[PDB]
Parts: structure tokens; sequence; C-alpha cells
């Protein structure tokens, strides 16, 4: 209809939380989703978590995806322009990202310094959305919330080398890092994905499909652009407008549809979303809303600043040709694709797609005498935030059995990749808006590394992944082409290839052995009984990590903290219900709330940020919220 | 975590009952189970049956066993020194072995000459553990336990091919030869496989699996060498040190992490794990541990002594072309093995891979008439052990439908192997550690045939064996290559693969029938009608098969008795309730504690050993065992 | 494009390419393929420019170590021990 209650404008994970919970809360509670994005219900595409890889592709055929690019080029990344992609799709990031499970720790919570957001309250949300499917020796997860986690259908083989290698450098081994308490161990790494369906837990099934099945009160629409919140004389949100996704209408003329919301409107369209709406609504930095000629309805200059994300490094390894990779599938080989697709279709609970791939890794956290060798810098940084927070780590580790990585830029053969993030960064950047038309492309800045405290931990984690995997059985050699910049005669210089595995990649092959052009030092082959030491390195090797970090450091789409929840006065954006100051009925409820980061891979967050403020949401409303959830779509 | 009440030491099958059943009894009860190799959680390498043959490939790559090789060449065996390999992943025997199911007699646990290990006595705890999933007459199985026993998907051609041979030789058909009372007959061969899954029955899945996913008391640490136990100024069992599987630390330099025990401390490492453990720890032969330089806690000499094993032969024979056989799927032709693995995927309950294809056997006994004919030194034995004990078999038999056999050594066609094993040798060997070091090897002697009694009956075997072969319809030669150095004029002598045969292997081939070289006696082709007779055997013929049993002769992986049950003062080691004497607080629950051997594949017994291990500890901590267990993964 | 190359390749030059306008300084041609290890190349087709020293500075040595035919000598490309020849291989690239 024209009017409803309720509107939610963006289907993230937050937004399907509060549109599904309320609609479910009261049969007649009439309220709508609105997402630019295109429907994942039943789409083969999003529900197999195996394929997950393909949704970051800019392959002009994707649209799973919006990419923002840096508008100028950083200093700090040594020239480049940072690219952030986030989802263009229904159930946001739950529909394409990589499917880890992990919970950020306590006093990520505490430290977000606002009444209702302690650990302590929102442990019961946090239980109220997992269904926790895997053994663990605690009582921290829930058991009957809508969002199934599991350790999917099948483990590789490299998971367990990889704990073995972690444990030989004195990483201790966990059965669940994800505990709230933990900041320094390994586990075996849970996924989104019903252990016995091996379909991936998108927010939208779990939360919004469900309702829709069984109740009338619950509105979709898809393919829409929500352009701007329509104001009161009072700043009462009344409604919304919303366009077509494409600019394919006749002129190219702007084709609006006005949506009415007696109650509530909610802003769920991302970090990098909602400060665009709130924007060219008339909710931002009054020098900039004057500059586009868009009528002021409340100057707040943080929206759009304080951008938050992990930063991530990629370190690739070469592995034997025995080893089990997803190389060959992402390479579109046509009988191991077949094999794939068929094996999910007959056994899903056992199959190779039931997963991500990323089936181990840890929390790390420095010692005493390795603080030392990091930056002034960072150890100011240190003392700040870390020394007495022992439930924080530094960086985080998984291993991908397989390169995650354009394969048309990688020599054939099998891979790992060490997907390294850092945790709480002290870097920012910032999004603003350039024009009221809601179709061109804003200002957006990474501000990646423009702290130099973020350099030491990432190298630390460099040298240490990297001893990680010389320590595993299936290493066969660094890929040189995709590492630091090493003087050739450094004792800290990579070893790609040994002869033996290359032999077998091309045994036909006339250019295997052919030293012409000395491109790589081969590794010699592998030993069982070898006995291993810790690469030494020196200052200029640093330099070269630091200059590589610089080069190849990367978003971990893990944005946050464009809309921060913070007092008003020190630039916040919201209340600690979430209310967007200087409005009546509107609340922007998504990752863009957040004061400070999470050490963790934000989708827990996300949806816990979504309970949250479907509380908040239900109680101003008078409502409650039913335990359990109306059921989801083919779970058992 | 850093302490715990109990203490598993291996994940073998014993060791996962005791973990199990005590964590269920008590969900209070904080266990922790220590493994030295990986966790074989939904392994599609350890769950599927059809794939157990690879698990002991000497190939470099193949981790889930450890190979102990005799310190010095055996005189006995012809100068070669036998390799007896052992499990090293979670679940240890269950998660790699043939998944036989075969259970003593009774008069071998009566033959313990202890209270509480009567048949009588252990019956009830037999029952327990089982689930019988096929047809019997009679009431000596259980049918509520953990571990299920089944006939598999489909049983093979050559399965009642074999029976029809054996009833023609007077060895009667029985519905069930593990009714602890047959000592002469032949069946259908029974697996530790789920009829309903297709899934192997292993030790882990059903008792430590099945309670980690209901409870948080149970702690797995995998990948975990259990170095030595810690002692207590009373000799009293505090806690226990474990080291990585891989010794790949920085200047491979010893790194202990260190777990206490409350209550008990249980060790289940195996027959060869086990007294390694006792030795480093400070209990063993007093002399060797001063040598070594290791406190004397209690001087136990039998530590390590006392090694049992049953004594494995292979006689292949060759077979017809329309027979359904292994052969192809085991030399991993593609379209064989994507065929056997599809089949599995849609429908386990009837699938190929379902089963071990070790589908039929007999246990036997010989007449008056044959004991003439075997030694002095064997009818010594028998009136000493066998005479008056007849519920005992002397050797066990039976047909694999596929050359277990390197096939890198074998001619193309097909093949059955007849596996043959000694249920009770005279013949016994020795472990002894080293070092302090867990790292590295033991002193090891096998033992086999140093005691020229156990030569006769496998002598007796190897002639009753081919009987059936030739009485077979699949039967179309023997492997000269592969049998004793027959006179080539000896009416002994092998009749190897006929021309009808050999030219349907090869139809477009030029080189078969070339007699050049005599290097086969063809037999010919086959008869339906054709009447039979025994092959005579001269003493030249006899010598030859004891230098044939000398070469060939092997473990079959069912080692048993170096940490034995009897008094102290005849070399014993433990009490009738399984504690390490001169100690308290320390068990040995594995088949290490067995005075005596069992005319059985002995998971079974590992099995049993732990029920019976499980009830001692519940007595003593005044805890009760639930019956039925956790309910096992995937089972209906 | 003389003057790019720097005062050690223009005193050979002087030397011995001047007044001797039949000796060319570098040589190169196109292979239609990589000529380098497959292995450590990504997939797709590829040329290379395959590229050497007509005339170079440098000098190595090649000596025996035994009276053994079988042992290895001692050897010395010497390859770069002079720094003109730096400039013209980077001119050619
Ligand atoms: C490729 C990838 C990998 C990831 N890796 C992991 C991981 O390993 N583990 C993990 O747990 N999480 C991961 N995530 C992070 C997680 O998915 C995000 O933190 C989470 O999805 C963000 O939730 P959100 O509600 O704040 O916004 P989003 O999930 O981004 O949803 C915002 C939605 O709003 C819609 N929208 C935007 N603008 C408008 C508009 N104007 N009108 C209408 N609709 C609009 C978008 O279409 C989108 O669907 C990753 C994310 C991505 C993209
Ligand atoms: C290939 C094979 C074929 C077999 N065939 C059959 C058959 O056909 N039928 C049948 O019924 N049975 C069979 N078995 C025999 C049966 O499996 C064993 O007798 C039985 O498993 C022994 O049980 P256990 O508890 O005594 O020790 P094990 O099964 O040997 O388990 C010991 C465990 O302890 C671990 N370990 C060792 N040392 C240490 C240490 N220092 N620290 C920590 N952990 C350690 C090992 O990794 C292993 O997992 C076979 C076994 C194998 C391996």
């Amino acid at each position: 209809p024209e009017e409803v209650d309720v509107i939610v404008c963006g289907g993230g994970p937050a937004g399907c939380v509060v549109a599904g919970r309320l609609a479910y809360a009261d049969p007649t509670l009439k309220v709508m989703l609105i997402e630019g994005g295109a429907n994942n219900r039943d789409d083969p595409w999003v529900y197999r978590p195996g394929i997950y890889v393909r949704n970051m592709q800019r392959n002009g055929i994707n649209d799973k995806a919006t990419f923002y690019t840096d508008t100028m080029a950083s200093s700090y990344l040594r020239g480049r322009r940072s690219i952030v992609p986030c989802a263009n799709i229904l159930g946001g990031g739950s529909s394409i990202n990589f499917q880890m499970y992990t919970r950020a720790s306590a006093s990520d919570w505490d430290d977000f310094k606002t009444e209702g957001w302690t650990c302590k309250d929102l442990l019961p949300l946090m239980k109220r959305l997992e269904n926790y499917q895997k053994p663990c020796n605690n009582d921290t997860h829930g058991y009957d919330g809508p969002i199934a986690i599991s350790n999917g259908g099948q483990i590789m083989p490299v998971a367990q080398d990889f704990l073995r290698a972690a444990h030989a450098i004195g990483v201790p081994y966990s059965d669940d890092i994800q505990d709230l308490t933990t900041a320094h161990g390994a586990e075996i790494w849970a996924k989104y994905i019903n252990r016995h369906t091996g379909r991936r837990s998108d927010a939208a099934t779990a939360y919004v499909h469900s309702v829709m099945d069984v109740q009338d009160n619950l509105f979709l629409r898809c393919n829409a652009r929500v352009s701007r919140v329509l104001f009161d004389d009072n700043n009462k949100a009344v409604g919304v407008a919303y366009v077509p996704s494409r600019n394919r209408t006749h002129g190219g003329k702007l084709h609006e549809t006005i949506v009415k919301a007696r109650k509530m409107v909610v802003l769920s369209s991302g970090t990098l979303g909602t400060p665009q709406i709130l924007e060219r609504s008339g909710v931002g930095n009054g020098e900039l809303l004057r500059q586009l000629g868009i009528k002021i309805v409340s100057d707040l200059p943080g929206v759009g600043e304080q951008y938050q994300d992990h930063y991530t490094t990629l370190s690739i390894y070469r592995v034997s040709n025995e080893s089990i990779t997803t190389d060959d599938f992402l390479r579109g080989v046509k009988d191991v694709q077949r094999e794939l697709f068929t094996e999910w279709e007959v056994s899903p609970e056992k199959a190779r797609l039931s997963s991500n791939a990323i089936d181990a890794g840890f929390k790390i956290r420095p010692t005493e005498e390795e603080l030392k060798e990091m930056g002034p810098e960072f150890n100011e940084l240190w003392n700040r935030y870390f020394k007495d927070k022992p439930d924080k780590p530094v960086m985080f580790g998984s291993i991908v059995a397989g390169a995650y990585a354009d394969h048309t830029l990688l020599p054939p053969g099998k891979y790992i990749t060490m997907f390294q993030y850092l945790e709480y960064p002290a870097s920012r950047g910032k999004i603003h808006i350039k024009s009221q038309n809601p179709y061109v492309e804003p200002f957006f800045d990474s501000g990646f590394m423009n702290n130099k405290a973020d350099f030491a931990p990432i190298r630390w984690s460099y040298k240490k992944t990297r001893e990680v995997a010389r320590r595993m059985d299936a290493f066969r050699g660094e890929l040189t082409s995709h590492h630091p910049r090493f003087h050739p005669a450094s004792p800290a210089a990579c070893k790609d290839i040994d002869i033996e595995t290359a032999k077998q990649i091309y045994p036909d092959g006339l250019t295997v052995g052919i030293h012409m052009g000395s491109w790589h030092q081969p590794s010699e082959p592998y030993k069982h009984d070898k006995v291993i030491e810790d690469i030494p390195y020196t200052e200029e090797d640093d330099k070269a990590i630091d200059d590589w970090v610089a080069d190849h450091v990367e978003t971990t789409w893990h944005s946050l903290g464009t809309c921060a929840m913070k007092p008003r006065e020190q630039g916040g954006v919201v209340d600690k219900r979430l209310n967007v100051y200087g409005t009546q009925n509107l609340k922007c409820v998504d990752l863009s709330i957040c004061p400070d980061n999470l050490g963790t891979n934000t989708y827990s967050s996300a949806l816990l940020v979504g309970e949250k403020g479907a509380d908040l949401i239900a109680e101003e409303l008078g409502l409650k919220i039913k335990t359990p959830h109306a059921p989801v779509p083919h779970a058992p």
C-alpha cells in the first residue's frame, strides 16, 4: 500500500531482524522492507555456501555488490585508490559473505560506554539469534535462534595441519575462541551454514521469508533504491521515497514513489548506505548540505565520519598437489564443478560445497618480548587500548584451502592463503554524498593506514603466519610474485615451488626446471624429518613488509561507525535507543551506529545490533517479541 | 584448561569408551581425552568403510598410522625386520581397521584367571556395547549399544562361493561363529558398519562425539603426544605432560604443556604406546630406566614384555574376469572409483562401498588325523593349551574379494586373497624406549616365529585354504609369484592363470601365451564338472611352506599383553582393577593389560576392556553408568 | 640515446664502437611464447623479447679443481663485473 506503520530501509542483517521480529510480534503491525538489491529467496547462487567467492568479481555480470572507490589517491597506500565493496542484495552481507562465525569480545561491547549495550545486557540477545550446531565446552551460545551455526559439511585436512603448526609456535588450541573471553588461541572455525541442509544461514530467509510464509503483514519491495526520508514540519519522519535500481527510465528522469510511515522509519542500508540517505534527506554536515542545495533538517557533522574497517592482508603459499583445495573449482574446471554441485544436491550434510573452506584460524596477541620490536606509535596504542584489556586480540589469522586471488594472475597448481586482519585499527576514513541525485557515486575515503600504528601489528602478522605456513605438512613454498620485495640475498627472501612439485603440474611440459631468468629461488623438496628455525629479519626486510602492506592491504567488508552512537557534542548521530538526534520516529539500526570497532567478523554483530533495535522498537510500540521465531524455510 | 578430574591418554576404542562413559555418568565430571593423532570427526576418509585399505600405505602422504620396525633382523624370519604398524588417529584402530566383527571364545576371558574378568562377569558388558543389525539364532548380542554391527550394504558373490567350498572340505556352516562357543565353523562375516547409514562404527563417533554434542564436560585435545605421567610424593598420579605430534619447534627444542588430574589418570595409548608412556614416566624395568637416567617410581620389569599378536599369512589366487572384486578400485581406475563413491552417496544402505569385502570365512580346529602331521613342538602346545579347551580355534581364515597386496607387484586381472591368521601364537616379543625423548623410536622386537610350534598350524592353514580356493567357481589359478617356492615338478607346485582368462585380459595384446621364459605353468580352463582331489605334499614341499611362512608372515594389528594383568611376582603390571602396581590413581585400560591371547579380531576385545574399565572407575568414583549412551551422530 | 647511458659505457663506446659502424650494441628478437618456467607463469598466452649484449666488457674464468675428470671446476661467469654492461641492457628493456 501507500501507508504502513514501520519502514525498514535496507534489507541487511540488522534490517531483516528488525522487519521480521516486529512483524511476527504483532500480526496487525503493517511493516515493509525496502531494498536496493534484488530478492534472494531460493536463489541457488545465494543458498549454496561454496560459491561465495564469485560475489566480489568486477566482471560486468555480477550485481550482488556495489563497489565504492577512494575519490583521491592515498599517499599512505603508496598511491592507490582503495576499493571497498558492500552488498547489493536482500540479506546484504548475509547473502554473499565468507560465512565465518566469529563473535566480538566482552570488553568490545562494554567500551560502547552506553546504557543497555553492556556484555551483561546483550548476552541474552546474542543467544536469541544463534542456533549453535557444534560441540563446545561452555554455555555461551544459543540453541534455538533462527541463525544456524555449524562446522559445515566437511573440514579440509589443511585445518588440522594449520593447528599442528600453530601449536608448534605456541598459539594454544581451544574448542571455542568465540566465547567472548578469548584473544589468544586457535580453533576449527565455524560457519553460517546449517549442519543438516548445508545451506547458507542468510538473515533474509531466517527472519523475513519465515514470516512472509505465515502472515500477510510484512511487505517486501526489492530493486528499490531508497532516495530519502520524508520529514515533517516538526522533523518527525512521515514517510520515505524510492527509485528503480537501474536508471533506465525514459529520458533518465528520476521516478520517485512515496511510501508513508505512521509509527517508525528504520535505516538499515549499511555503514556506507545509511549516511547517504540521511545526508540527502537533510541530516548531515551543514556546510555540505548547503553546498548541494539541501534544506538542513538536522546539523550532525558526524554523519558519514569515523569510517572504521578491519585491514586485510592475504599471504599466499603453494601447497603439494595431493592437497585438497578449491583452486581448480575456482578456476572453472568443468568436471571439478559438475562434481561438487552434484555432491551438494545429493548429500548436503557431507558436501565440500557446504563449506567456505576457511576451516581453521586464530585470534592472537603479542608477548612482552614481541612488543619491543613493534613501533613506538603501536606501543602507545598498546598501553592506551590493549594493555589491561586481556580479552581483546590484536590480529586475526585463518587458512583458506585455496588462493583467494585472481587465478588469471596466479601460476598453475594448488595454494593456501593466510587470510589476516587487524582487529582494532587506529586509522579512520569518511563518506559524503556529492549530489541529491541518488544514482551519483558519493565521495569516499577508506583512510586505510593513515595512522602509523596500524603497520607494525600487520607486519608482525605476516611474519607470524609465515612461520605457521613453513611448519605445515602441505607447504611447498611462498608464491614469490605476491610476497614482499625482499632483497634476493636476504635470509628472509622467499622460496617458490620445489622441482618435484613443479614436474607433477606439467609432466609433459618442455619448460619445467629451466632456470633461464632466475625468477624464483626454488624450495628444496619436502622432508618429513626437517628441523625448522624461525626466519631472521632486518630493518630493510621490515621496510619491505611495511611497503607490501601499504600496496596490498584491503577491506574485510567489516565496515562500521558512520552514524556513531555517542553523545552529540562528541559528534555522535544517535541515542542509546538509536533515534537520530534532531528528529522523531527515525532510527538507524545497522553497523553504522557502532562508536568503536569489534574484534570479530561482523555478521554476528550486525545481527545483535538488529536484535537490540528490535527490543528498543518493540517496547516503544508496546509490543513483545515472540520466541521462537517463525519456522525458517527448508530447515529440518 | 589446565586442570580436570579424569585424563584419558590415547583415543583408541578403550580410551573412547572410558572418556565417553564417565563424562556421561556425571555431567560434573570434567574429563579430557588426549590423542597423539588427528581428529577423525566427519572425515570421509574415516567414515566410508570401502577405503580402509589405504591406511597402511608407506607413501609419505598417509599419516593415520605409525610404523614400528624391528630394531634388529630376525634369524627366524630368514633375516627380515618385521614391520608392526599401529593407529595414529582419534578412534585409533577403529578409524582405520578392516572392520571385521569377531569375538573371543568364552574360555579366553576365563583363562585371564582374574575375578571380574570371567566370561560370565563380562557377558552383560559385551551386550552393553553392541548394536547388532543382522539376524542370528542366539541371545548373545546386544541391541541398544553405541557400536553398530551388520553384514553391510552388499555381500559379494564370492562369499557363498567360499562357503560352498568350505562345506565341501568339512567346515560346517553356522549362523554365528561369534557366539563365544564356536571354534570350528564358517559364517558370512559381519562388519563394524551401520546397516542403515553405511558408515563405519568407529569408537570416537559412538562414545565421544555423541557426548561432546550434548554436554560441556568432555574435552578433546587431538594432535598431542602424551610424554609422561606426573607423579606425587607417594606415587599418586597428579597429571600428564604432552608435546605436539610434529617436532617442528624453533631449534627442535622440547615444548611440554602440563595438565593435572584430580581423581584419575587412565592410559589407553595402545599396546605399543602405553608401555612407552610408563617407562619414560619412571615405571618399568629398573635397570633400563637407570641407564636412560629416569628416576624410578615403580620397578615393573614386565612393562613392555609379553608382546603378543596374531600372525597373518596372505594366500593370493587368481579368479575369472566376470568375478566382482575390489582390484580395479584398489588400482585407482577413476570411473570405477567414481561409480562406487557416487553409489555410496545416493544409497549407502545397499552400496558396494558400505563394506570391507571380507564377506565370509571360518574359525578352524585340527582333527586327530591332522595333529599327527604337525610337529612334536605343536603337539606339545596342543596338549598344554588346546586339548581341554575345545572352544578355542587354532587358525582364522577368511576371503577378501580382492588382492590385499601391493598391486604394483601384481599382474593384471582379478584376485581373491585367503586372509589367514594364527589365533594363539606361542611366540613372544618386547618393546622398550631408548630415550627420555618421546619423539625417538623405541627398541622393538615382534618376536614372530621365535617359537617353532607356530609354524605347523600356519603351514596347515596354507594347505587347507588352498583346497578351498581350488574348489571355488571363481578360481582360475594360484599366483605363482606370491606362493611358496615349490620344486617345479612337485605335484604341489602352483598352476597359474589359464589361457582363456589371460586372452580376456589383453584381447589385442601381442604377448599373451608366449611360452618363452617358462615363467608359469598355466591352469587348464574352467570346467564346472571337474572332479577335484587334495594336493599331496612331501617333506620338501612342507619346507618350502615353512620358508614361505618365515618370509611372508606379518602382524594382524591385534597387538596385546605389554602391561599384563597378573600378580606382580609373575611379571604382571596391573591389579584385577587395572591399577598400576606401586602407584595411586593410575590405570592402563587398553589391550596392553591382557595376560593371554584372544581367538578374535581384537576391536571387540578393546571395547569390552574399555566397558570394564569404565565400570571399575565408575564404582571407585561412586558414579552410575547410563544406558543407553548418548545418541551417535547421523545414526537413526 | 648515448647521453642516457653514463660515463663508463661512453668510455667503452669511444674505445670500441665509435669508428666501427658495423658493430651493433644489443640484439633483440620476439619469441612467440614464454621462454620461462610455465610452472611460474599465470595462465594465458605470452611472447618474450629475447635480448642479449653483443660485446660485453665483463670477463669471467674457468679452472679445474682436481686431476680427476669428473670433479666440477671452479667457475666465474663474471657477468656485470663491469658497470659499463648495465646501461645498454637497461636501454634494451
Ligand atoms: C564479501 C564479504 C565478506 C565478508 N566476510 C565476512 C565473514 O567472513 N564473516 C562474517 O561474519 N561476516 C562477513 N562479512 C561482514 C558482514 O556481512 C557485514 O558486517 C554485515 O553484512 C553488515 O550488515 P548491515 O546490516 O550493517 O549492512 P549490509 O549487510 O551491508 O546490508 C545493507 C543493505 O542495504 C541495502 N541498501 C543500501 N543502500 C540502500 C538504499 N539507498 N536503498 C535501499 N537499500 C539499500 C543494500 O542493498 C544491502 O542489501 C563480509 C561482508 C562481505 C560483503
Ligand atoms: C589396519 C588395522 C586392521 C585391523 N583389523 C582389524 C579387524 O579386521 N577386525 C577387528 O576387530 N580389529 C582390527 N584391528 C585391531 C583393533 O583395531 C585394535 O586391536 C584395537 O583398535 C586396539 O585398541 P586400543 O584401545 O588398545 O589401542 P589403539 O586402537 O591402537 O589406539 C591407540 C591410540 O592412542 C594413540 N597414541 C599412541 N601413543 C600415544 C601417546 N604417546 N600420546 C597420545 N596418544 C597416543 C594413537 O594415536 C591411537 O589413536 C585392526 C587395526 C588396524 C590398525
